[PDB]
């Protein structure tokens, strides 16, 4: 009972986040078993690639803010995110394809992200009740593309061939573009650049794609490199948070600092686990295994979330919400270490379990992170510094963790470490808000 253009923007939303965590699903998977590459490198690139994923929407999604519009730099990061699909697919040939197709889908995906969120923003009026309910099947659309996405591209995968797998994530991406582009009524006209700021054409906007390609493609390539830039936005992101340090009275501010600190460890943990969780599957088990476990991801945010929304102060609330998903990512990798080591030292679906919890606690915080970011005191801003630090020194975290990682006993040592340390982190939190109350 909506709008034309919210149906199309919902079944985007599902065939490229069908698509993405179709691949990602793989991607950790692929990378150790046909690539040549050991663990910790497998480990590195992952992380590089999770992380710069939430490095690009800032300059990215900023560019159809500005320049182009919200109609244009969705379809760009749709084209960008298939073709990078698709090259992804060529990979085996030299260590050339991966680092394009990577840097291609970052790309894509740095539009795309913030570029559809306000896009769809653009569509009703601020009368539309129907808004809420658009942006809802947004969320419940992508989620079902999660819980769907690694159980196709994981059958597709092992009784074909990667080749399938991961041009199936590019063929999912085509549909959902097919989706898209076909027809109109869509809006936020992209225009207004009509050359030079500093020789500043369309030369300038070629360049600024090409060459944001390679110089992320090289990234994820040297590596080494991949850490590095990611403390050059962090040095920037610091400096700005720094700046807005105006007067205003009360600055709620130190304490989103706390918050964007808190959940920058829980999604070392998360990721991590994601990864770690990985490639650990398949070594040790107790009909398709490995990277249909993501599957089990989603379906238990899914579950959680239907009864979320199913059940309805800025001190009781915060407490209570980053204490629990805290609590829970912690309890998730007691379960899960305990299904480790009761699976094998003596003797599993309770890692299903340590999984569904990780989940069960992923839907508990960050909305709390990010309702006290729109909330503030400009906020748009506030957010990107949030999704910096939260996002990518998280996913870079987590690819430490790994790292740190890489048998049974190494994985039972990580999984049962950061579970004591989780629950340190709730600890500390529970402690804080009770001291506040």
């Amino acid at each position: 009972s909506q709008p034309r253009a919210i149906y199309y923007v919902v079944a985007l939303q599902i065939w490229e986040y069908f698509s993405f965590y179709g691949m990602r699903a793989l991607l950790i998977l692929y990378l150790t078993n046909q690539l040549k590459y050991n663990d910790t490198h497998a480990y590195e690139l992952f992380s590089a690639y999770c992380s710069l994923v939430y490095v690009t929407p800032i300059l990215g999604g900023f560019l159809a803010d500005k320049v182009l519009g919200n109609r244009m730099a969705v379809m760009l990061g749709a084209l960008l995110m298939a073709i990078g699909h698709v090259v992804l697919g060529a990979s085996e040939i030299h260590p050339s394809f991966l680092y394009l197709s990577l840097a291609i889908i970052v790309c894509g995906y740095g539009l795309f992200k913030s570029n559809v969120s306000c896009l769809l923003g653009e569509l009703y009026e601020p009368t539309d009740p129907r808004r809420d309910g658009g942006f809802s099947l947004m969320y419940a659309a992508g989620n079902v593309g999660s819980i769907i996405a690694p159980i196709a591209c994981g059958y597709a995968q092992e009784e074909y061939s990667w080749a399938m797998g991961f041009g199936l994530a590019a063929v999912g991406m085509i549909a959902g573009l097919v989706i898209f582009l076909c027809g109109n009524r869509h809006f936020t006209h992209t225009r207004g650049v009509r050359a030079t700021n500093f020789l500043l054409p369309n030369w300038g906007w070629l360049l600024v794609l090409l060459v944001a390609t390679p110089a992320l493609i090289t990234i994820l390539f040297w590596k080494e490199w991949s850490v590095y830039a990611l403390i050059v936005a962090t040095i920037i992101g610091l400096g700005v948070l720094a700046k807005i340090y105006e007067n205003q009275k009360q600055r709620e501010l130190g304490l989103i600092v706390t918050l964007t600190f808190f959940s920058m460890l829980f999604w070392a943990f998360a990721q991590q686990g994601g990864s770690s969780i990985s490639l650990y599957i398949d070594r040790f088990v107790n009909t398709v295994p490995t990277a249909m476990f993501q599957s089990i991801n989603a379906f238990a945010v899914m579950l959680c979330g239907v009864f979320l929304a199913w059940v309805v102060n800025r001190t009781v609330r915060i407490w209570g919400k980053f204490a629990l998903g805290l609590g829970l990512m912690s309890a998730g990798f007691c379960i899960l270490t305990l299904s480790a080591r009761w699976s094998a030292m003596y003797g599993l679906p309770l890692m299903v379990l340590g999984l569904a919890v990780m989940g069960f606690a992923e839907l508990f915080i960050d909305p709390v992170a990010m309702s006290q970011i729109t909330r503030i005191e400009v906020t748009g801003v506030l957010t990107g510094i949030y999704m910096l630090l939260s996002g990518a020194i998280a996913n870079y975290l987590a690819g430490v963790i790994a790292d740190q990682t890489s048998s049974i006993n190494a994985y039972i040592e990580v999984f049962d470490q950061i579970t004591w340390g989780a629950l340190a982190c709730v600890g500390v939190v529970l402690m804080i808000w009770l001291y506040q109350a």
